[PDB]
């Protein structure tokens, strides 16, 4: 899955902005595995919270953004606590201080 | 919290059935605390399966129900995989076979 809708998927995800934090998912680390296969795409993330929402609007946004990519007809959206999030995931970018 | 309030709780969890299997959430063990002392309602539950759901429909049922509970202004519906739940969690009544 080495190709270039990866390097697309990544510049994606980081236009898809936490409600809460105000940063992109990418930056805040809530990526913890992406997987772009035509016509598969999967990713694993999580939030910045424990419990699941009652509307995951995020984890909505994030599926959306894959499925710009050209060939991808399949999203699998996981969300997950394991391991659980913390700021320290944020990246040096976001931590170039936007907070 | 020991009051009628409790045992009324249980009744309304009971008319709250799982989309998956089809049994009620008391019954399937999807219950793990709840505590009704009006002006509030606490409820500590879990899903049958792993990952947050875009639309928690269940989690939104059974705060549905404990509104119907006179007296209770705000109800707080944490979902929760601490511990993760399985099977075994049915109940006796549950397992009195309907599966």
């Amino acid at each position: 899955a080495r190709n270039p809708l990866e390097a697309q998927a990544w510049a994606l995800l980081e236009a898809v902005y936490d409600p809460e934090l105000g940063l992109d998912v990418v930056n805040l680390g809530l990526i913890y595995d992406l997987v772009v296969e035509p016509p598969r795409a999967y990713v694993r993330m999580t939030l910045t919270t424990p419990g699941c929402p009652l509307h995951d609007s995020l984890g909505e946004a994030v599926r959306q953004a894959l499925s710009r990519l050209p060939g991808v007809e399949e999203v699998e959206v996981e969300v997950t606590f394991e391991p659980p999030w913390t700021l320290a995931r944020l990246s040096e970018k976001a931590r170039r201080l936007l907070g």
